[PDB]
């Protein structure tokens, strides 16, 4: 099911600690396709609508203030199982339950500063993709390698 | 039990995607000993006898055609627990159930293209070793490091 | 002087070979600040204008058509001497004159498939950046580690 | 709980196989703080008091002789959850039950030669810290990054 | 020109230090194509013939006996300028004149323990390859990414 | 000649950026032997004496105060030509004249924030080592792989 996409974001602490290329390179070596990319500082409202599903949690306002306080890098990747493989690569929410070899397990310590975001489902990936990206910032191309990665 | 050996093969998709040195280096850093090495294109019959145990599976013919369609790299490694440590290093059959830090978890997406093979048991390792290698292509040497890795 | 900017493009061949994060990581290690990023397929038009100042040369239309055959990743890095140093990280024009340790040194064979592009001077950086980026695609932020990197 | 510390030791086989920087770098990338460091050859008595809790095990004397036979490198690291994250990073006692991405899973084969030690609890970390280090060999400093790693 | 071939040998000291996959990876990154590989212990005879064109020199018998004290890994890589570029990846003869980024730059101290060997010219490559490999040990394949690497 | 020693210091800026293990790893790869290590904050006194032989220069007090603003990691490596080669791994004084592949090449921008320090000669090594280390802080050991590295 090769056309699946997920949205991955490096977060302000990930951008500040020099981790964007490291994380891009993990998904590249895996065989996934980068189809979208930008760096920007979310606004409060962007930070709020992105984490909309957790407005009741008492961490919410500290989260929205932190996410909107510097540049994040947004990406979209495409391939088979990219959403769930995305989350296996990122690691558990708390970097303390996160295994070595995962992004959060290798580079982060605190659940509040956990470097990177990844869609947790296909329907959520499709909603995060449409939030941050206009269709048309989404490059369509074909990897010279798809026959080495799929069939 | 230091004399155990396993057979590891990079497969056509692993060779094409430039992953042979990466995988050799993982077993090296671990402390294992490379005792055999070659690059060749299996034949249909080689591809069939190597995967002999699965002639009833409906993936078999696509597998045998894929395995025989380009060069693989065969290796044999020697050390304590090398067969089972080999399989922990390779990762689950499906690269989607495979953890980050494992060969299939780090570089592959599709079960059909999963970069590398490893004997799954000692008796199977001994049968794959004898299939691909003549005795005599098997170098005997002693690591200057065995006293740092064992005792 | 510390607000100097440079334009780095990963070429279509860099993107197709899975080099994007590797080049980003190297700029980040060296202490530079990423302020703008994107992926898109240059039209022939943008290839001609990006390379206007070389239209009279024989390779120019080969060059033109290649650069617009696939997505590229455009970047703008900030920091002190980032223009000379970007040139330095990328290595000579022609990978045959490129030292290992540089991106062309390590990754490239043909001058025609040399993976990446970097502004040759400050003037050229200013042109290529306004060329490829609108004012609102640029982030402005300050890196927490400015004091560890700049006297 | 940022002031937690743990004691990590590379062991004689880790020092001999050129693994100290690799292991220091793992804890660095994770966000932890190095607060203490030295290289020395334990004595028999140091080797015995360090592993005091296992004087009844029949491996004890081979262990104490091995630990005291060359230089180890001792370190103390500081951060939230550093003791338990330390042990997740090191891997299972036996390098054969240890996952890829962990120090013992990536570099070791034999339980008897397993490259590195890590405190297994806070009270044990505090006792190993006081055994090997005088207060005053413990540098107090503040990472320019604590606001990127915590809050 | 694109069918140029080179002979790379990892020396016994490269094999004993766990460098085999590191050197393979570097050739592969740079875009070269591996076509032949093996491990074996050179007899003194093969050491003399491999180095015939230097029998009159004082180091020659030191050289001869070392090169035949342990397994080596022989390779043949294909691509454009692969002979000059292999020399380039390996770095100067004497690691004291070798830049970091090169294999001797990064890994070697003594000219007598310089890890790896590479053909000095096309003539020499042709000789050393037919020297060390039979026609049937050579793979012939075409790399899926030929177009990303070669104009 | 094989007992030559050099003093490497990671500067406060190297420690604050998470470079300590990266620099240790590079010395270790190249085959050098670590014999002494520690972390501490130089007093202004020790900064003045470490750099006595440059008190007349204009940068000297900037230099003095920086070097004593934070912990540094001091090291002493042993091996053949380790003084010239340490200089070589670190790269030119001023990172603007430093090749990629070197520690300043890859990691540094300002001559004032150049990450690391290395003895410029054998005399200077002898001075800086007795300067920074007591006789009992030095380990003496022999590396199992001495024969793989030294003719
Ligand atoms: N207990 C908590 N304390 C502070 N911040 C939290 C907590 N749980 C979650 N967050 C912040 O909220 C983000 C979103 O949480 P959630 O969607 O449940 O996890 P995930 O990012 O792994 O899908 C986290 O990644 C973290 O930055
Ligand atoms: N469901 C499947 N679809 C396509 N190919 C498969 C499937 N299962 C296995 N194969 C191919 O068969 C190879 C051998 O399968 P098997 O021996 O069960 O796994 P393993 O290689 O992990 O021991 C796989 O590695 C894969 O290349
Ligand atoms: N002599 C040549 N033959 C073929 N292609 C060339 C030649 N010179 C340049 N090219 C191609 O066009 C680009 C020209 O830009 P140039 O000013 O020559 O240097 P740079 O890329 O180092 O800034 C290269 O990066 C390369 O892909
Ligand atoms: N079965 C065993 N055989 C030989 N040595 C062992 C064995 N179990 C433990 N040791 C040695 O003892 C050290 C301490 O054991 P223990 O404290 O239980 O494990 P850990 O180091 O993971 O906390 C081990 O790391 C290993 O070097
Ligand atoms: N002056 C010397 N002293 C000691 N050993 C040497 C000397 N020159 C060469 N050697 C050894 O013999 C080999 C000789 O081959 P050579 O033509 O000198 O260069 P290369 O290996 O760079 O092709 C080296 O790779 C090295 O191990
Ligand atoms: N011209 C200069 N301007 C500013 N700072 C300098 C200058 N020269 C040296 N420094 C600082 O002081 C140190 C001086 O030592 P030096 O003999 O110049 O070389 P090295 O560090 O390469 O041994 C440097 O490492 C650097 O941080």
């Amino acid at each position: 099911m090769s056309s699946e996409r997920t949205f991955i974001a490096v977060k302000p602490d990930g951008v500040q600690r020099g981790l964007v290329g490291e994380i891009i390179a993990r998904f590249e070596r895996k065989g996934y396709k980068l189809v979208a990319l930008k760096i920007l500082q979310p606004t409060t409202e962007q930070a709020q609508g992105h984490y909309k599903d957790l407005c009741s949690k008492p961490f919410f306002p500290a989260l929205v203030k932190y996410f909107s306080s510097g540049p994040i890098v947004c990406m979209v990747w495409e391939g088979k199982n990219v959403v769930k493989s995305g989350r296996v690569l990122l690691g558990a929410t708390n970097p303390a339950d996160s295994q070595p070899g995962t992004i959060r397990g290798d580079f982060a310590v605190d659940v509040g500063r956990n470097v990177c975001h990844g869609s947790d489902s296909v329907e959520s990936a499709e909603r995060e993709i449409a939030f941050w990206f206009k269709a048309d910032e989404i490059a369509s191309w074909t990897s010279h390698s798809v026959s080495q990665i799929y069939e």
